[PDB]
């Protein structure tokens, strides 16, 4: 309701933040006020604002610069930022100098150092990727003199030193089940000869482990399919890759098991894991059986889910339902249950791979478009806000490290893999067959089931 007098800045020249506002070079939403967009420096500014605080767009920027700016192109600004030379004295030489340090040179000295803060509690991946990185930090957080901001030094200090240094259960968890192989005997392990609930048991504690160490970056652009991929989505890229060799190793199993009984036993024995994949409510277990039965190999199988037990059949075609329609099912049964659980990763993956596509990376020079990578920090957001449970299961290392090391496709290549359980699949059960043909039994132990029933 009244206008003050301006501050009095440095030239544009000499400090390029305090150039004016202009549609060239910043962009507001019509909806504190919302960035559109805008050049980095402009978005810069207004992370380190003087007139107001802004943790939204603090959160959001730090999750999503990767997709338009460099690590180390982010700390030279914010030093730049910091260093803010005074205006030239008056064409007749105080006053203006002391509103401008009390509130220009202040604030955004401090809107700095809490981007630092957040920069290291949040994000501290960035400077284990690059130690240059962190080292210029700290050799600019060590230069910063002045009583007001060693509060914030020191904060920033006591981060970095918590993250340069890196169970319990609620419930007695229950025993672990064993079946054909016993402790130890880790080169005997296999499908069969391990108990199903235990191997759902513990390939729920390994994807569980798995899904919980991605972070929203690392989704954030499509950086997992990209030139840098290894190293802006390395939790991420583990998460796809085993789901894809655990998909494998379903369908080999199968499709590798010659003899009539025996391969029915085996897609039994899956059925039963996945049944207690959902006693767990593990999606991605549950639908990392449904990709494998759905594969061309073993789909075609029909002498195979015919003789099933009416039961398992079942239960296998309530799963295979949760992906119809567009995962119609599978999204209000997520919405439903409780955790401890291990949502499906690859629905949240298109969602983001679809607007990305959709948005443009850009809005006179061009723009960076922040609006896209705050709708994709929206969808990485829900993920993350979604209150899970660590699950009451005990780690059986063995077990682990079998599932960790699982290759299923052993010296072939993908094509040639998939080829190879074709051609296979034509021999145990060949096009128009009236009955499936009879191969010697491999397994030189029972392929009766225990059940899924503990204790
Ligand atoms: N930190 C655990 C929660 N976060 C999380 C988990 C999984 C995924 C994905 F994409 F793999 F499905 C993405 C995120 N995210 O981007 O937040």
């Amino acid at each position: 309701y009244f206008q003050e007098q301006p501050l009095r800045l440095p030239s544009p020249e000499v400090y390029r933040f305090v150039v004016k506002d202009s549609e060239e070079n910043i962009v507001f939403e019509d909806n504190i006020p919302i960035i559109k967009g805008g050049t980095v420096v402009k978005l810069i500014e207004r992370l380190t604002y003087h007139m107001y605080a802004d943790p939204n767009f603090v959160r959001t920027f730090l999750t999503t610069y990767r997709s338009f700016c460099k690590p180390q192109e982010l700390l030279s600004l914010l030093i730049e930022r910091f260093e803010i030379p005074e205006p030239e004295p008056t064409d007749a030489d105080s006053a203006d100098l002391k509103r401008f340090r009390k509130e220009y040179v202040q604030p955004v000295q401090l809107r700095i150092l809490n981007v630092f803060r957040h920069w290291v509690e949040h994000h501290f991946y960035d400077f284990e990727r690059d130690l240059e990185l962190l080292e210029r930090l700290e050799s600019f957080i060590s230069s910063v003199r002045g009583k007001a901001m060693k509060k914030w030094v020191e904060s920033i200090a006591k981060i970095i030193r918590r993250k340069k240094q890196a169970i319990t259960f609620e419930s007695p968890p229950p025993p672990i089940e064993w079946h054909i192989s016993k402790p130890g005997q880790f080169e005997t392990f296999d499908l069969m000869t391990l108990h199903p609930i235990e191997i759902a048991r513990q390939l729920t504690l390994l994807e569980s482990d798995l899904y919980r160490k991605v972070q929203p970056s690392e989704l954030v652009g499509s950086v997992w399919t990209k030139e840098d991929k290894e190293i802006n989505s390395p939790n991420l890229l583990k998460m796809i890759r085993h789901t894809t060799n655990l998909t494998l190793w379903f369908e080999k199993c199968i499709v590798e098991a010659e003899n009539f009984e025996e391969r029915v036993a085996v897609l039994s024995r899956i059925i039963e894991i996945l049944q207690v994949f959902q006693d767990l409510n593990n999606f991605n277990g549950v639908l990392e059986i449904v990709s494998a039965v759905n594969s061309v190999s073993v789909y075609r199988l029909d002498h195979t889910f015919e003789a099933l037990q009416e039961r398992k059949r079942k239960i296998l075609d309530e799963a295979v339902e949760l992906s119809q329609d567009h995962f119609k099912k599978y999204l209000v049964k997520l919405k439903s249950i409780n955790p401890p659980c291990v949502p499906f990763f690859g629905i949240y993956l298109t969602n983001i791979l679809k607007t990305e596509e959709g948005n443009n990376d850009f809005l006179g020079k061009d723009l960076i478009n922040f609006s896209k990578r705050r709708k994709v920090a929206e969808i990485t957001g829900e993920i993350q806000q979604y209150q899970n449970q660590p699950y009451c299961l005990r780690i059986e290392p063995d077990m682990r490290r079998f599932f960790e090391n699982l290759n299923p496709m052993g010296s072939a290549s993908e094509k040639e893999f998939t080829d190879y359980l074709f051609n296979k699949s034509l021999e145990i059960e060949p096009r128009n067959c009236k009955q499936p043909p009879r191969f010697p039994r491999k397994s030189t132990f029972s392929l009766k089931s225990p059940g899924i029933r503990p204790n």
